[PDB]
């Protein structure tokens, strides 16, 4: 299925391309045809017209192809330097977590933790969901996204919802959910 061999695909190009053979350019880029290979291994009758469909198919933009590169968007846990296309026109962004980071938060911002970028959505839902992802006690911040960028903040466009920044200043935190 789509979600089997894209489960594998956030696999390989987020988390462990190097036990497939593939090594990742500095921004996360592989051979398609490669990837196609390493996929087979699991999955032998994907082809890459499939893999080309399941990107344009995500629903929440994962994955990015240009020319014969095809890299995700987000969510590495290998060093990885992302230069998406600028956010300028969202207001309003918002981070879901959980409660116990209240406290952190309200004195230093929203920080990198040990991935080098702060994740943001464009979608409450979304980021209610997100937060989930650590417990049952979730909160999710509205960030004013215009405060951030009047302070020199940059706000990148990774997925067709996921936003990313270098930092969350508390004053840009406008309300808890
Ligand atoms: N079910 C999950 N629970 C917790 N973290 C996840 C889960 N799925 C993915 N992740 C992590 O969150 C990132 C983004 O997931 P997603 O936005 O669904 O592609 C992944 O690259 C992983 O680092
Ligand atoms: N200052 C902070 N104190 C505590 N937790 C934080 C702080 N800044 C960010 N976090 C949390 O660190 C986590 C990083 O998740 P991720 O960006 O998916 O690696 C999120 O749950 C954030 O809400
Ligand atoms: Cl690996
Ligand atoms: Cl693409
Ligand atoms: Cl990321
Ligand atoms: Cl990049
Ligand atoms: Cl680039
Ligand atoms: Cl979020
Ligand atoms: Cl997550
Ligand atoms: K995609
Ligand atoms: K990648
Ligand atoms: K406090
Ligand atoms: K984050
Ligand atoms: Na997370």
């Amino acid at each position: 299925s789509r979600f089997k061999v894209s489960k594998l695909m956030a696999y390989i190009l987020r988390h462990s391309p190097w036990e497939f053979g593939l090594e990742p350019d500095e921004e996360g880029f592989v051979s398609i045809e490669e990837l196609v290979n390493a996929v087979r291994k699991v999955y032998p009758w994907v082809t890459e017209e499939y893999i080309r469909e399941i990107v344009e198919r995500d629903e929440k933009g994962r994955y990015e192809i240009r020319g014969n590169k095809i890299r995700a968007r987000y969510g590495h846990s290998y060093p990885v330097i992302l230069r998406h296309e600028e956010d300028k026109e969202s207001k309003v962004l918002y981070h879901g977590t959980v409660r116990r980071n209240l406290k952190g938060i309200m004195r230093e911002g929203i920080k990198p933790m040990k991935r080098q970028y702060v994740h943001l959505s464009i979608n409450y839902e979304d980021a209610y969901n997100t937060g989930m992802r650590h417990g049952e006690d979730v909160v999710v911040l509205i960030i004013d996204a215009e405060c951030l960028r009047n302070k020199g903040y940059k706000i990148l466009k990774a997925g067709k919802k996921v936003r990313i920044v270098k930092h969350v200043p508390v004053d840009c935190i406008s309300g808890i959910l």
